């Protein structure tokens, strides 16, 4: 009956797990500021495994077809012919995560004769296009807050790792060196910076009450001022535009949605506005900055370091040039998939699954799209 | 007259910087808890110089030759040829960084016939033999304070580095992988563990704090317990003894001096007592650990990943099993020599000169023996 359609990464090369590092993942009681964690009707999982490979299935599989459902796994996502494609044309629900995303291009959904869902497992529709799901009145819904402090937490150690020059340095122990002149010499402390987050949502302040304490001095923008209170206790400033910000830090981190208003804000004329050796962290999306303009601007000294999980297209390209420039502590796609965040966003996987199928409504936090238009945390993008 | 001798790190593999990527370190006014920044006379140096290699001298060669004091640098400072056991023979004072540590062992100090000042330029005076300096009446001080703000950001960066896996993924970004599942299999988030410190000293309540907005649960050990107050602001568990406190934390670090108290603290024996797939960051001296235990209990699984820029030897070998084990982030020695560190230390380093030829009294924070027994800092070991 519902095809469930869902395109998940493949196992690691030397198998699916058979042992995890630890025993059992830390209880989290609820997201910072109160939103309450998923709440599926059941999960057939245990938290820390792995859920988001094409072996995890994202705990899915017994619930779904237990209620009649046909379920269909795959990693091959990329081109016209892949199993996506093929898989397409009549599924009624669509899972994939922005680690390893089902684009659903505009020629795509015209092919998906009977989508009515498309769901991030994760955070982040940008895989989506929203023009055609509106248009068509799909559903739209991700698992909001289910990775935002996992992100956060990267952040902070790619700002550090950067600022204090951590992958070159690492280099030279594992290559049988020492070298600290050749590690120290791009190596400062972060304390006294000012540090500028474009976005001061759940993962952009979840940044900022992480640095208050290395001694920075904070610095954020958006569309919407936050509370006084909320900019007091940390020390926030405030600025009206991107641009108006950038000249004042040592230190940008990026964490605001991929929509039109934000793609390519970084390119070779903004970053003309950043102090020389300024240091960028870009976890949000990799079209928020103009591939090419990083490299030059990293070739030339403007910046001093450049790292992110988030590239485009995300399966990142062999040759991508940030994987090779000069101060990069990139990684793949994985602040949003690490072990515990994948036992949040498999759950509220399953709960938005239950909602949609039982006819209840998706949490309005969850939503994007829903009806035609944007809906929920979506019409505030 | 009075001979200097110092032995400094050589410069960088492709030339002595003459372009810094940034233009202007920070101004720390004073360090968290009151104590000033260095008061020397002066500085003949720029903040943000290479100032800890053999062509940055620590700027101190034209207050020393104006002063009319022989100043000798070098960087050849392992075995009985070298320059550095050649020229200690007859001189007054030393000074070695624990990033390239001369070593005064008890046979070395026995020719040292004039010496009167060890001086670290650093943190950590344990590549001097405390007995031989008690017993020959000679002075031994360090630059406290200097970079134990900077080690705490290496911490912490070496927390989240192992926590979440960035070193091996990184590995699959430059290396031209994508393998989310492979970078995954062994991340997590730190929200929500249990993190402990073996002191709470300058390194050690800098990292607490810095761990606290991480929402981690913080345990410490030390001799002497802090102000209740303060472990309420924090939120910190007291325990009695270390092997109190293993049990307990899903990541370990070690911030304490090396003494012969603490002295492989981390063996074969007391590993035992950590949970299953713990961190364990050492970012104070390499001797705390015995270094095979690491090893095997990295083998085994009883430690998920060992991360820390401080070894032994150092410079250590290129054979040193820590450098290429799994679950490893480790960098040179360097967390104590960033580009901000060095300013502090150097400045401090010259002061300590000025204070010691001019007769008047070293302050007794930077004071560990003087006049035949443990003085000042020195005295709370
Ligand atoms: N694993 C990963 O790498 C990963 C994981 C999760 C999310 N992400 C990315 O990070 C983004 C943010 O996540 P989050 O949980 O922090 O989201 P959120 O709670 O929706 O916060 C988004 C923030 O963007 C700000 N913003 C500033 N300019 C904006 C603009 N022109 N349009 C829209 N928003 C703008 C918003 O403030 P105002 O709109 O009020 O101005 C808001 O503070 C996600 O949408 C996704 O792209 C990456
Ligand atoms: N990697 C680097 O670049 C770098 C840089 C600076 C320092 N370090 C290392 O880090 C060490 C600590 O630096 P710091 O600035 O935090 O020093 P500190 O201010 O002297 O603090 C040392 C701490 O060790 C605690 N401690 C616990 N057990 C101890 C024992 N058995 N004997 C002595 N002290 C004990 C002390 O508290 P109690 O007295 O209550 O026990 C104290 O809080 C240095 O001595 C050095 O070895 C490394």
């Amino acid at each position: 009956s519902a095809k469930i359609l869902c395109v998940l990464y493949d196992d690691p090369v030397d198998g699916y797990p058979k042992t995890y590092a630890r025993d059992d993942l830390p209880k989290i009681d609820h997201y910072p500021g109160g939103q309450t964690l998923p709440t599926p009707k059941a999960i057939d999982f245990t938290p820390g495994a792995l859920l988001g490979s094409v072996s995890g299935e994202l705990g899915l599989r017994k619930y779904l077809e237990a209620n009649g459902h046909t379920f269909v796994v795959t990693s091959d996502k990329d081109g016209p012919d892949s199993v996506f494609e093929r898989e397409l044309v009549d599924a009624d629900v669509v899972i994939s995560q922005p680690f390893w995303p089902a684009y659903l291009t505009p020629e795509r959904i015209a092919k998906a004769k009977n989508l009515k869902l498309a769901l991030t497992a994760g955070i982040g529709s940008d895989h989506v296009d929203l023009q055609s799901a509106i248009d068509r009145g799909i559903t739209v819904a991700e698992v909001t807050y289910c990775n935002s402090i996992s992100v956060a937490e990267h952040v902070v150690m790619m700002i550090l790792g950067l600022v204090r020059n951590y992958i070159p340095s690492h280099d030279w122990a594992r290559k049988g060196g020492w070298n600290i002149a050749d590690c120290v010499e791009h190596s400062y402390d972060l304390e006294g910076m000012t540090v500028g987050s474009v976005g001061a949502g759940r993962i952009g302040l979840a940044v900022l009450r992480r640095l208050a304490p290395f001694d920075v001095k904070l610095h954020y923008t958006q569309r919407h001022r936050l509370p006084e209170a909320v900019e007091k206790e940390l020390g926030l400033v405030w600025h009206d535009t991107r641009e108006d910000m950038y000249p004042h830090c040592d230190v940008v981190t990026l964490n605001v949605p991929l929509h039109p208003e934000t793609e390519h804000m970084i390119n070779d004329e903004t970053l003309k506005l950043f102090k020389r050796g300024a240091y960028i962290v870009n976890t949000a999306r990799g079209k928020l900055a103009d591939r090419d303009a990083i490299v030059r601007a990293i070739e030339s000294g403007q910046l001093a370091g450049y790292a992110g999980d988030v590239w485009f297209p995300q399966p990142a390209p062999k040759d991508h040039p940030w994987r090779t420039m000069k101060w990069e502590g990139m990684t793949p796609h994985i602040s949003g998939t690490s072990l515990s965040a994948q036992a949040r966003y498999a759950a509220g996987t399953r709960e938005i699954l239950e909602c949609f199928f039982e006819g209840r409504p998706i949490r309005d936090e969850y939503l994007i799209v829903q009806g035609g238009a944007l809906a929920g945390t979506g019409a505030k993008v």
